[PDB]
């Protein structure tokens, strides 16, 4: 029993993200597929979109971090049937270009303003039209639709990032910023088999990386813990002074991984990374096999991610909260 | 002027291959494609459709060697405009499962028996329908379609190999047997800069390899020529007699690369491959990112493939002298 | 008060393993390095030198699972001083050569039979005289002796191949043969955060997985288990039978890692490795960086082995114990 | 007939570079080896050392670019017998340590201000003492000691570089400043198949380069040549400026490489590295394998260094006119 009216919440550039009662419910054409949404997450990036002028386009329900059931599947459609139940893959590949076809959707030029809820029609809304399938990874079922969510981004841009540096178990990584997304990271890091040494300024995202496994924590790096001396260094604060603690204690040949939005631009030391070969790689957010390797480890609870259920029309006022940082656990909402 | 009806070699498993001048000529459902055959390469594989009994399915028009036009796009279809010329890339990964989004979409499990005339209908045709355009490669525009077609299998299956292999300036090769495919194989190999030592019974098989660029060729590898020196090895005979030579004469940490279709099984001596880290990799056709790097080696003149053409119709004699080995460079045809 | 005269067990192809209390205490050339023995293990590998006729050469003390502390060092030895507890890396690569720089120490054509304790002298002595200090590794302080001896085999063997692998947490791996080595095997998996299945005909072993984390333990792999789905095979046992499950529960583009010696060849087939692009990688023993990493394991407390201390002139009853399958938990030996 | 003294350069931080006639020649340890040296080249690095004031220890004979012949042999060394004809890398990795045992033993923590001619004893003298022989390279037959000599940094320093960044036939890679070293790389780059295109301000720069077997030379990036469309960028120049260009014309996931020394800091723009992937690799000179690489690739004609040969005791005047940038063409001394 598919509706063909429903409601969401659309962001316009004029009249920014207000909601609405009359948004259709796209059939699927053959190929395409109807999603319902179950869960849908709300992070920082969305008020880039919102507040601080961040564009990607005009006139699209929102929100990125997208969980549901498959409700209504056009023809051709062979590799989910009705009742799957999938979690988006944020970046919405084109899956034709040399990128996508090369593991690496999640750079794709073709997709560019065309993601899930940053361009192309977000989870905000209940029935969400999935134009590229390729774009999904199933949801293991003893994970709720929930928890998906919110793996969408807190835990599948982590995962990206931590397998981009190839961390294994003989790794010694530094963490910077434990709070924003970085929380996962600690656990994501362990499941690797990585030590972990984690930096941050606040007690309390200190206490929590504590509890969260970390090897060790400070609020400084200590002068017995040696310079060059780590395998890669995870900057999730990512400003000129973070990021030169990661040029000074990162090790020969080691990774330096700008994970965080806190510059925008950095500067590095050109004699040092040369003479020791050190590597800045830049990731963002995941591709579609990262979310398939994220699910796998949230459902194999190596992962656990920290969410608060809320019914979808209550999404305004959570918005108006973590717009004034006023809360640091991810929100999802069930539309 | 797109007809509706058009002509094309079916395959059933009852009546052989077969003419056929009442086959349809599908519209583009939106995201599809179709296109317009140019030129549809013959080889030894569509052979053992027809005689040997190879099982890829019924049904089909046949010829996975395939170049040609786009002649109309679905709605959707942006990457490719008409007028487009594009070849096949044979395996027609399905797109959208972990394999295809890895970037090996040539073992994609959900593509089985959907390969271009080898499962779904291939360009022995005029008119193809192309399910998924992810599975094209453009052709450059100095690169004639007769050409294309022939790389696509006859070229694409060794550059996928010796990319696999990973051969660079300072490698040390052997290809064993240069006259099926193997031909290409040591212009591809020489375009990576390697030192290509060739091995093979038939003295015009060498004689072609001198020709081509080969370095060292040899009836017997002689006994000047140290054990465990060569980086890879490519058998393209794959016969327990020759991949022992390759075993013998690859050097610690090497690739042995069982090209060839020799026998069924193929026995190695555990302690040798252990004791000295050798390394046994299959490898299958190829992606679709390897056929763009196939014609932009075709285009660059690294590599010239030996085709000669014929009108579509000409098909069945060609195979019947090729079924008896009676030609052995490339045939194209042109519908 | 370093001795001039010692005692030990040297090796004659003649007369066998015997004891000799006229052996001498090398001083160190420079460069060279005195190590006093603290325990030295046993395993299958000694007996095939001693009875099943491996030749590794003659007249060397024996046992290659060493562990020690230094003793006296020539002069220009700076990176390691008196005191120092240190491991032998088996393979005692040359340190010089191609293979050595290039980071696979374990497979130096030049050190062939020059091996700690299988052709150059090793720790069934009580003063071992390391001719190339690269080939040690430092001890960890919380870690015995006797584990460390332990860990030069039974663990490096492993941990090198699940490296050589890429196992990661999303990894689902097959290991047929929880007995022997085999049983760490499990363990070092786990520290990768892998999702291993055992396969196991004797119960014990079985058992034993269960205890040591295994995911899934089977006596036979049951029908519900889908083919080609594990990412990568290790056969500890290695035969054509454990072979040709392996090829068949592997998946595409996986890896078959013959790590067993219950064969001297085993076949693959062609058709099946070639087209699902399976890689049979060999591996053998490991490099000196795979023991720092396998002591950082063992001292991380991600890896225990299972080790009995001995008097060493009670080597000989242990021997003839092992001989006839006696006793199956490694044996150290304090000389 | 090996002498007992013997001439050089030494240089001191109170004297500079002055010529003594009074110099020791060290006879080998075990272990060690003399090298009597043949042909030592010259490049601006030597000149860091002296004016510049780039600190790397005192009272060494210099020059690092080193190529010569096995003079004596300590005892214990079976890889090298006298007469043998070898070249010097550079770095003089410990090869004990895990960055050595590791491939990468340029970076070797402990061997620095111990590197050839900038912290131990380089090749301005007669006679150099090689305490470690791993870090010698057998010089090819039909290479002459002055073009080895070349190789060591000017073909070396690139070589490793364009290999680190995994440049194929397939690669399109974007050079800025054809004039120091980076005359070498295009060849280097040419020898792996790789389509160039080089960027210089200089008139001469730019017309070697065509000579060189340049793809495309521009004086300016041209408008018709696509932004992010180059798989590789070495800026051999490395200021705001070059760098700003080659993350303007990078690919997504491609690689920038800042390999020169025209400012101690660069600074790149966060949003756009992370959002293509971007990834920014510091090299260094090169490892001892390497160096095996270069000479195979000299000695097969793929790399023709340009030098000119001069009595050793001709450097100081060399020195003042390269001083003042009077000379650019390698100058290599024999002794
Ligand atoms: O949604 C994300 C990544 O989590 C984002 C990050 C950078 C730019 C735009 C959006
Ligand atoms: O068409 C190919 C590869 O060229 C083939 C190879 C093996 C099995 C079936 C088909
Ligand atoms: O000691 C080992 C590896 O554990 C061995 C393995 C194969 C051949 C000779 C010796
Ligand atoms: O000799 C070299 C590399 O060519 C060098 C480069 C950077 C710092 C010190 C020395
Ligand atoms: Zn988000
Ligand atoms: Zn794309
Ligand atoms: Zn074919
Ligand atoms: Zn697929
Ligand atoms: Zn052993
Ligand atoms: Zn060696
Ligand atoms: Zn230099
Ligand atoms: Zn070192």
């Amino acid at each position: 029993s598919i509706p063909s009216s429903q409601y969401g919440f659309v962001f316009n550039k004029q009249s920014g993200l207000k909601l609405r009662n009359d948004l259709p419910v796209h059939k699927p054409k053959a190929g395409q597929l109807l999603l319902k949404v179950d869960a849908v997450g709300l992070c920082h990036s969305d008020l880039a979109v919102i507040y601080e002028g961040l564009d990607c386009g005009d006139n699209y329900v929102m929100g990125h971090e997208i969980a549901g059931t498959v409700a209504a599947v056009g023809d051709d459609v062979i590799n989910y049937k009705v009742g799957d139940r999938v979690a988006c893959v944020g970046p919405n590949g084109c899956g034709g270009c040399k990128y996508c076809r090369g593991a690496i959707d999640n750079v794709c030029k073709n997709a560019f303003g065309d993601w899930f809820g940053l361009g192309y029609d977000g989870g905000y809304q209940q029935y969400l039209l999935v134009t590229r399938p390729r774009n999904l990874s199933r949801i293991p079922d003893n994970v709720s639709a929930d928890v998906a969510a919110a793996s969408t981004d807190a835990v599948l841009t982590p995962y990206h990032a931590i397998k981009m540096a190839q961390v294994s178990p003989t790794s010694n990584i530094l963490l910077i910023g434990a709070g924003g997304l970085g929380g996962n990271a600690i656990q994501v890091a362990k499941a690797f088999g990585a030590k972990v040494t984690v930096l941050d300024k606040k007690k309390e995202a200190r206490d929590q990386a504590k509890k969260l496994g970390a090897d060790a924590v400070y609020e400084t790096l200590p002068e017995s813990i040696s310079p060059g001396s780590f395998s890669a260094c995870f900057d999730f604060v990512s400003v000129q002074a973070t990021f030169d603690v990661c040029q000074k204690y990162v090790e020969p040949k080691g990774v330096i991984m700008p994970v965080g939005l806190g510059a925008p631009n950095l500067s590095f030391n050109l004699g040092d990374l040369a003479l020791r070969e050190i590597r800045i790689l830049g990731s963002f957010w995941g591709t579609t096999n990262d979310l398939d390797d994220v699910l796998k480890l949230v459902s194999e609870g190596k992962v656990k991610p920290v969410v608060r259920s809320a019914k979808l029309k209550e999404l305004p006022e959570y918005i108006e909260k973590l717009r004034n940082n006023a809360y640091e656990g991810r929100v999802v909402f069930n539309p």
